[PDB]
């Protein structure tokens, strides 16, 4: 039940099976394909730069431009195969740590099996639809043809900002730029992250006042909740709203979509007023009960596909009742249930089950940011325990970097150097 | 039912669990104790160079001595706090690996529950006794309260020669200078074992596609259990050290110099069980038995304790362990068909059987040339060396590429000398 995490070597030759070159969405029209590598079930790995839709003087900003920035820049960062294997052996560690509990096995079996419905908004009802870009891609056999597969999540390396990650879903486009966005309707879509797990910042707690670095592995599966709320349709954007009560630990910019509160989840829950919340919600049972009403009008498929196989699969994802006659409609307590189950994965949580230490609130401050040299030495950080190995878990003292900002300068500046983190110029 | 591994780091604080002082056996008179680590229940690290009775000037041989050896010395290892907490987390990498496949599992939960008999033929039958080193040892908690602690297996760093791993018994000495073996007259011992995880040799390979020689590095992981199979049979005192052999055909794979005792044979196991003679084959298996008898025998008398324990506990523990059968009046004795299915079982694991388990490439029988030897830098390193996979990951499985480190010691040699460096292996001076 748990799925299994495969391993790779940036250089091991194409197979048509964990290594293929695949033509990501939106690459449709240039044609380019990139190396790619199924890290598990539906979801692949391109371990090089995001860059699509970027002006590339981005990449690499004038030193007066950088200053401003809490970001970090390096147009270098994966040019090599040297870097990206090590960014490969990295993100199979990432995987193999969340895959050590069972609060991130259950993660990774829904990453697995909440597959995108096939159809959409602007799709026909009678039809399960394959092909296009929101549930299939090209990809290119060893021997050189095309064939078209599905998948759930595709995963790149950094855009210009080394330290930004971010989640997305995909667009429909059928002709007049018309745009359905299945990620945001309850249908799901093939998602998209940009992860980079080099590049951290860290948080601030009073025991004494302290900075503590962020467990990548952390930072990993807050991507992934993102990408779940896409696969199940309940995606969001909008609903953006500022705290009622800003407390002393946080730091406010501008409103913030809902979606960042639950999904930090714990006491950021409360954030989002009632108002929102029901709305959230009945807009997420109205979209599963339009797809129940469309499930039960397939008749075909436009794919060589088991549509009856398919149908079973989606009566499970969207926990539909069925009748005596085979009518799937929407059961309101399984839905509840099904809802609860969707939002019941928060870093909040996941921090606490994996005794991992984490910031106050998602409006906490960053600081740093940091470079982490050594993720794969097992005696700085495990796939178990990551940094707070043997002692080092009690009070977390395996993520402790120092006091404060300024402390940590003056350190590296005297030639201290630490095999944890080292402070980004 | 497949056993905890535990971490630590060299410099965490006592805490009369994983963490405590304990005073080795030999080391009772002087009374030195030594930081260690509970890597699994019942087996302890003391990440340090053993010392033990040996000759000091050891650890340093002139170049006299040192060229003409195979081995490698540096008195240095293990001298410094960073380098023996890295000792630690290299085997902690090492037993997470054994402990990744069923096949290694079996083999720690054997490590785990093979505890020595409580007895010896030096001590009383009625009794289980508990207050000798061959069982017991003293222990130093975090309050400083010295207590008595049950244990099978303490490992050590290397000796002098940081290539050589050996295993090896504890001697009980009642009176008059006697020395009873416990772990070779079917009682167990707790067992000893120098460990050197950095340290390796190469074997010869042939591949019968290419017919061109190669050599390959050994996997660790697997040194060490072949170590632990040395432990188990001392644990079940069916340890031995006489009964050596020569080959009848010296193969052209082979180095052969002197007789080795037959144990070294059917630990390895496969092809090399057919090398030692069925004369001695069936010494073993009705000594074995013999001394089961007589264990079965005294089990039959003991009445009492040298100690707070349980005593019926420990004889429903002795009643599994050595495969007894049980009258309705609670009499022992030796079952001949249970006694031949434990004997298969202890002598089940072999290095050939677990390497083919973990996908391991082994050499090819016990005899074989050992070459280099080899410094490996970066066992913790994820993406040179894994838990789950060795040096074997992704594509590196196929023909075992990943311990494949070139045709032999001249090509290396040159390559190391032209600047072209090894994340895997370094050749050593
Ligand atoms: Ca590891
Ligand atoms: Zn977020
Ligand atoms: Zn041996």
């Amino acid at each position: 039940m748990p799925v299994v995490i495969n391993s790779f070597n940036y250089d091991d030759p194409v197979n048509d099976n964990t290594i293929i070159y695949i033509r990501p969405p939106y690459y449709e029209t240039s044609n380019t394909y990139f190396k790619a590598f199924q890290i598990m079930d539906n979801v692949w790995i391109i371990p090089e730069r995001y860059r699509l839709g970027i002006d590339p003087s981005l990449f690499n900003p004038p030193v007066s431009l950088k200053a401003g920035s809490d970001g970090y820049f390096d147009p270098n960062y994966l040019s090599t195969n040297t870097e990206k294997n090590k960014y490969l052996q990295i993100m199979i560690k990432l995987f193999k740590r969340i895959n050590s509990k069972p609060a991130g096995q259950i993660l990774l079996e829904e990453i697995k099996n909440a597959i995108p419905y096939l159809g959409n908004s602007y799709t026909q009802e009678e039809q399960f639809t394959t092909n296009n870009r929101t549930v299939s891609f090209n990809v290119k056999l060893a021997n050189g043809n095309i064939v078209q597969q599905m998948a759930n999540l595709i995963i790149w390396g950094p855009g210009p900002d080394l330290t930004t990650n971010k989640t997305g879903g995909i667009i429909y486009s059928p002709y007049q730029s018309m745009e359905a966005t299945p990620y945001k309707d309850g249908f799901g879509s093939i998602m998209t992250v940009e992860f980079s797990p080099e590049y951290a910042t860290a948080f601030n707690d009073i025991s004494s006042p302290s900075l503590f670095i962020k467990d990548p592995a952390l930072i990993l599966m807050h991507e992934l909740i993102h990408v779940l709320h896409g696969l199940y349709g309940t995606y969001i954007t909008e609903y953006k709203i500022t705290p009622n009560v800003v407390q002393s630990y946080m730091k406010v910019t501008k409103p913030i979509t809902s979606a960042e509160f639950l999904t930090f989840g714990g006491r950021d829950r409360n954030i989002v007023p009632q108002s929102i919340q029901s709305q959230l919600y009945n807009k997420v049972l109205s979209d599963y009960k339009r797809i129940a009403s469309r499930l039960n009008k397939v008749n075909t498929a436009t794919a060589l596909i088991n549509i009856d196989e398919f149908k079973n699969l989606y009566e499970w994802k969207y926990q539909f009742a069925k009748d005596s006659n085979g009518v799937y409609s929407v059961d309101l307590n399984k839905f509840e249930q099904l809802y609860k189950k969707i939002y019941s994965f928060t870093e909040f949580n996941l921090a606490y089950e994996f005794k991992i230490k984490t910031r106050l609130g998602y409006l906490a401050e960053n600081f740093g940011p940091f470079y982490l040299p050594n993720l794969l030495d097992d005696s700085i950080y495990t796939e178990v325990d990551g940094f707070n190995i043997g002692a080092l878990s009690i009070n977390y003292q395996g993520q402790n970097i120092g006091s404060d900002i300024n402390s940590i300068k003056k350190l590296q500046g005297q030639g201290v150097v630490s095999r944890v983190v080292r402070l980004c110029s």
